[PDB]
């Protein structure tokens, strides 16, 4: 209903933050519920690992999962998707010290899930 910011005022310590994006991402469909991410590590060191968020088109941003992998991993495995439907993936790099920028917006389609459907 009522919203007041007035110059956001808050005191942050950090040694470090992330300034870099992991370009050259791209994730590929291994199964109908499994799926990989890769992405080029940054120049930057300090980062801790690499966020992985996934959620479906309706499902939203703050509603979407997250995956924090090893930044040592190159690239992320995704489970317990859903068969034959758009998922929205990005991976963002970021340490326990600076939050980092988000990369870009790609967009995932699972295969379509068979059965012992017979006849």
């Amino acid at each position: 209903g009522s919203s007041g910011s007035s110059g956001v005022a808050v005191i942050n310590s950090a040694q470090d933050a992330p300034s870099e994006a992991p370009t050259e991402v791209g994730v590929k469909v291994l199964s109908s519920s499994e799926i990989s991410v890769h992405w080029e590590h940054v120049l930057e060191k300090i980062v801790e690992s690499y966020q992985i968020r996934y959620w479906a088109a309706h499902d939203k941003e703050e509603a979407a999962n997250r995956v924090q992998v090893t930044s040592q991993e190159y690239s992320a495995r995704l489970e317990n998707l859903l068969p034959d439907t758009q998922y929205f993936i990005e991976v963002g790099a970021c340490n326990s010290a600076g939050c980092g920028p988000p990369s870009d917006m790609i967009e995932a389609f699972t295969k379509k899930a068979s059965g012992p459907s017979s006849g």
